């Protein structure tokens, strides 16, 4: 008889009313038709073969049935059974007002990218979507850090105190670039526009990493994200971008990892009742972003909670948890458009759990949802998991990588004090200064006109106009 | 022998290592010594003598001691003991790297005046000064749902969605009115003034009811404050105001009980051991502030807490005890200007809770101890009581009383539309509307061009530019 186990070895089921088992088995019984097809010399090509794939789909589920293996996951039996207790239990925290509210959670090892326990729904009982591992939604605004910021901090574009762009401007199709109702402010910095989740920044970064041709597709695929089209000017927003949760989750594991993807996986190994390992994970390590990057972006993501502009996160923990609430959390938001989807990604050093809420039918949820309902439910999950296993958000601290060049910057422009033609005359740009922190050789370039991420003419002349002013 | 109980009956002492025991001996000795004069006719002119006074003093203490009275307070066992494990136990959530932070709370019952508990500092045993009863400290902002916006709108001079100015201006010493590093903004409502706790709008609030000749005195010696100097310009701020924590739980403890003050006290009852009643308490209800106004202004400070702008209560809250968090809090934040005190005073339609934190010696604290640190604590504290008395804080909502009057204001001047005159020119004010609760009889005036609580010349005209591009 064929078992599916815990991390320790603890059976979780014979081959079970749960997403535990359906997950655990539907991957295991994808490795084990790999297994079979390459056991049986069946080619890639042979595999094409649409009734040859749904024979060995079969092949494989009976021979899990009816063999003797034994399937080790990567789930964490007490962290598992608290997540689901939590979501049980505190569930109901996410109804908003807009009917039932559906969620999807998964816990990760930065360093190995095991996933340790996760919550695929409400109650399976009432509804058996996975929201952890099936369903695809847009991760909205989370998409910033990975595909903008965080791509152009690692290409030299931009650094910790970089100023960028929040003035008005329009979208391809004309459309003005929104943010709640807000058609935009002036300049800020990049740890504002984080805070926020302005949209007019990201877009500028991303339109910049399309002018300069960066590989932006190396990094997203180096991740396992499949982005179909890379001109979409949303993408930072999380227009054209759906993902899981798992997979989601996997990119902010790479960014708390200190840059270094590890593949999201259940499994860890199939053993036949022999002992013949039919399938093992194969840890394949790949440093996305460098060092300076991700230790970059980890400080700025640290503000984004302790900020509580987008997320209520940090005061429901201290709350709940005031010593847990003390390790070293950082983390990012997202809503999309309608209020269809709210995210909230959270990493400690060792740990990070991605977090969906939304409707299983795209209905809207509340304006509030995703800052304060989805930040207490996690909050309380989190609380959860640390009273299941006491040491496994660690109390270690992010903290800058030794590579990270240190630039003394302007505060109003971002970048160095020196000389700028404006308006046909050469100004001596003086004021006070910040530590920026930079990902490349040289760190920040000297003050130039055009000294933002994104801005059209006249916005530069507005805001010359205001260092002028201080000068 | 003497017996102090708290209010079953249930003795506190035989006449005692704790706050509890010795304000409540103090406050008994007092009404002793008030008995104990006007028993053997000493006159009050008699009583201006110094030698007099101290034997009377004396007296009275020796009285208690040697006698068998009995002295009933209004203290609530469970609730009083809940609320010192609560600070015990979480008053170190308080510290926040300025040392060691002092903390005083009130708990009052709305209906009666009489105070069910209180916590008078972290530990008796190491300081032994009363930060509840004995200590006076500025209440910062927290006077100005009392003493500017509540007087205003009960004197028909302002409504829920009256127009004031937040443009820079100056105190009469020339120095710039300032919130932290902001100088001032433009117009904005009430409800973002109070929300936010800008200082100009109250600044003019104020100013308009001296304009007026409003008896201020009147309202503020009806609750029971002494106030040496009315003519202040930061009396809304805090300014020219000291106040010990249970004075001020009485001022909210008046517009919780829609404008009802009833005066606090500790000691209901003394009786000899006979049962001849030495003093007890009488009841002298006032109507400080108008129903109206009151319930107008209850609506105003529900809006402070959920907002989560000065205060991370409600998110504290909603973690520890999601029901109670949905109990209808209402509420105010102060912070005194080098943040040397910070309060956050609560109220359910049942109770109100005062609490301060600050040092003993009136150094700074961190920017975010009232923000945060007192919120979480009293969030604790909070918690803490409704665990000990489930039905205390109560279900009910603060409702507008009936004889509010609702007026249809443009959002813009947050007065009637109508025509006005702006530079030469009689121009059709028109654009969206919103509801305004008034206190008076005839609701909101028509739109006028001066249509602000405040503002200069300069500022009307900036202000009027900018309606008058929207329509
Ligand atoms: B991101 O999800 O923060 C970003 C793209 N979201 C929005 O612009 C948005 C959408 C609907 C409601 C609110 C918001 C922002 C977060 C205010
Ligand atoms: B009131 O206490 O909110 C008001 C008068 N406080 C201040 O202006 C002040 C003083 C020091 C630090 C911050 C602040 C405000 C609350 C930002
Ligand atoms: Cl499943
Ligand atoms: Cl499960
Ligand atoms: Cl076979
Ligand atoms: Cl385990
Ligand atoms: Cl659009
Ligand atoms: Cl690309
Ligand atoms: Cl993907
Ligand atoms: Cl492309
Ligand atoms: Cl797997
Ligand atoms: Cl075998
Ligand atoms: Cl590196
Ligand atoms: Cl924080
Ligand atoms: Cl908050
Ligand atoms: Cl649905
Ligand atoms: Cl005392
Ligand atoms: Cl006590
Ligand atoms: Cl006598
Ligand atoms: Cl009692
Ligand atoms: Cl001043
Ligand atoms: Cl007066
Ligand atoms: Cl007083
Ligand atoms: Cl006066
Ligand atoms: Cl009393
Ligand atoms: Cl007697
Ligand atoms: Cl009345
Ligand atoms: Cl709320
Ligand atoms: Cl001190
Ligand atoms: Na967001
Ligand atoms: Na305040």
């Amino acid at each position: 008889i064929s078992e599916i186990t815990y991390s320790d070895g603890t059976v979780i089921a014979s081959i079970s009313r749960d997403y535990l088992y359906f997950t655990t088995l539907a991957e295991a019984q994808e490795r084990m038709y790999d297994y079979l097809a390459q056991r049986d010399n069946v080619s890639a090509k042979e595999l094409k073969n649409e009734a040859t794939q749904k024979f060995y789909r079969d092949l494989a589920a009976k021979e899990i049935e009816n063999g003797g293996y034994k399937i080790t996951t990567t789930i964490d039996q007490k962290i598992h059974s608290a997540m689901q207790s939590a979501v049980a239990d505190y569930g109901y925290l996410l109804d908003d007002g807009t009917g039932r509210v559906e969620v999807g959670n998964v816990l990760m090892d930065n360093q190995t990218g095991a996933i340790l326990g996760f919550v695929g729904g409400r109650n399976y009982q009432e509804n058996q979507n996975n929201h952890a591992f099936d369903t695809k939604r847009s991760p909205a605004s989370t998409t910033k850090p990975l595909l903008a910021y965080g791509i152009a901090i690692d290409q030299g574009l931009m650094g910790s105190e970089t100023i960028l762009s929040n003035y008005p401007t329009n979208f391809a199709n004309g459309n003005p670039i929104m943010y709640a109702n807000s058609k935009g402010t002036g300049m800020m910095t990049l740890g504002e526009a984080l805070n926020y989740s302005w949209n007019i920044p990201a877009y500028w970064t991303y339109r910049m990493l399309r002018e300069n041709g960066v590989d932006v597709k190396g990094y997203m695929e180096k991740m396992g994200y499949e982005i179909p089209e890379y001109g979409i000017e949303s993408l930072p927003m999380g227009g054209g971008i759906e993902v899981t949760v798992a997979q989601h989750t996997n990119g902010y594991q790479t960014l708390a990892n200190n840059g270094v993807y590890h593949q999201k996986h259940v499994i860890s190994k199939i053993e036949a009742a022999d002992g013949r390992v039919v399938y093992e994970y194969q840890d394949k390590p790949v440093q996305v972003y460098s060092k300076a990057t991700a230790t970059i972006m980890q400080g700025l993501l640290r503000e984004v909670l302790s900020s509580r502009v987008t997320t209520t996160f940090k005061s429901n923990l201290t709350s709940l948890n005031p010593t847990l609430a003390n390790a070293d959390w950082i983390g990012k938001t997202g809503t999309t458009g309608q209020d269809e989807n709210m995210w909230l990604m959270l990493s400690t050093p060792r740990l990070t759990l991605g977090g969906w809420i939304g409707h299983d039918d795209n209905h809207s949820l509340s304006q509030q949802a995703g800052y304060s309902n989805n930040s207490n439910y996690m909050a309380h999950l989190v609380n959860a998991i640390q009273q299941a296993s006491p040491s496994i958000w660690g109390n270690e601290r992010f903290a800058l990588d030794p590579s990270v060049v240190k630039s003394e910057v302007l505060k109003s422009t971002g970048q160095k004090p020196g000389k700028v033609s404006v308006e046909g005359k050469e100004v001596e740009v003086t004021g006070s200064t910040v530590t920026s922190y930079w990902a490349n050789k040289s760190g920040a370039p000297a003050t130039s006109y055009r000294f933002a991420i994104g801005g059209s003419d006249a916005d530069y002349q507005n805001a010359w106009s205001s260092i002028v002013g201080s000068l």
